[PDB]
């Protein structure tokens, strides 16, 4: 199970965007999600869109400059360490001492047939830890 690059995680199909489906952080907000735009290749940055389950059914949005140190994604001050991507579905990452697993939007109907991967990293990654499951299938559509 050889990880895709930090760049290859952020980038992922270049389409699309990732949402939060497992962590071991409680009381996330539903529908945490991430979407890549203007992605420079060469400078490995990118704008990422980003939010949660708002008020009216509706997704928040802020921005921000995503970009790489080593091997995590950084946006702000959180440094998105990539402990396994495929770069295509799914990403399990550490970030402020919490363990997640992030799903593309093309796998949101798929949830219990992930990449072996993903969920194998997952596993290891959380120890003892309980999961909590941020995705519902009612989650609105990434922003455009």
């Amino acid at each position: 199970c050889d990880t895709v690059s930090a760049w290859q995680s952020l980038r992922g199909p270049g389409t699309g965007g990732y949402y939060l489906f497992k962590t071991t952080e409680g009381g996330k907000t539903d529908c945490t999600y991430v979407k890549g735009s203007n992605f420079n290749d060469a400078a490995q940055t990118a704008t990422y869109t980003y939010g949660n389950m708002g008020s009216g059914n509706q997704m928040t949005q802020q921005t921000a400059s995503a970009s790489i140190s080593g091997n995590a994604i950084v946006v702000g001050t959180d440094h998105s360490e990539v402990m396994y991507s495929d770069g295509s579905t799914c990403d399990v990452v550490r970030l402020n001492g919490q363990i997640e697993l992030w799903i593309h939007s093309s796998a949101t109907s798929n949830t219990g047939n992930l990449n072996s991967c993903c969920t194998d990293k997952f596993n290891q990654e959380k120890g003892s830890r309980p999961e909590h499951v941020v995705y519902r299938s009612t989650c609105p559509n990434m922003p455009q």
